[PDB]
């Protein structure tokens, strides 16, 4: 069992805009989460081959990771901040679905999610 292609991160035909909120998501939220001690499993698409998880992509049909989110932000892929917030939420939820309560990786995701929620609380209001 193979890795899928990664999620789409750029699309020339898709309209682009920069908002205060999208800027904060890249410069504050993504940055802070990337540097967390527990970020490393979430910095790239789940590598089902290297990690020997042949059923991962049979179960998880909306994979998401911070590598992809970074690319989406820097490529102006999102029209709305809520789309990016949804990607972060998806990343955490995938981990909770695939793994069991109390697994190390779940505790890691929970700590990242708490930090995420803290930073999102300070999202600026639209310009």
């Amino acid at each position: 069992s193979m890795n899928p292609p990664p999620p789409e991160t750029s699309n020339p035909n898709k309209p682009k805009r920069q908002t205060n909120q999208l800027q904060y998501l890249l410069r504050v939220v993504l940055k802070t989460l990337w540097k967390h001690q527990f970020a490393w499993p979430f910095q790239q698409p789940v590598d089902a081959v290297k990690l020997n998880l042949p059923d991962y992509y049979k179960i998880i049909k909306t994979p998401m990771d911070m590598g992809t989110i970074k690319k989406r932000l820097e490529n102006n892929y999102y029209w709305n901040a809520q789309e990016c917030i949804q990607d972060f939420n998806t990343m955490f939820t995938n981990c909770y679905i695939y793994n069991k309560p109390g697994d190390d990786i779940v505790l890691m995701a929970e700590a990242l999610e708490k930090l995420f929620l803290q930073k999102i609380n300070e999202l600026p209001t639209e310009e």
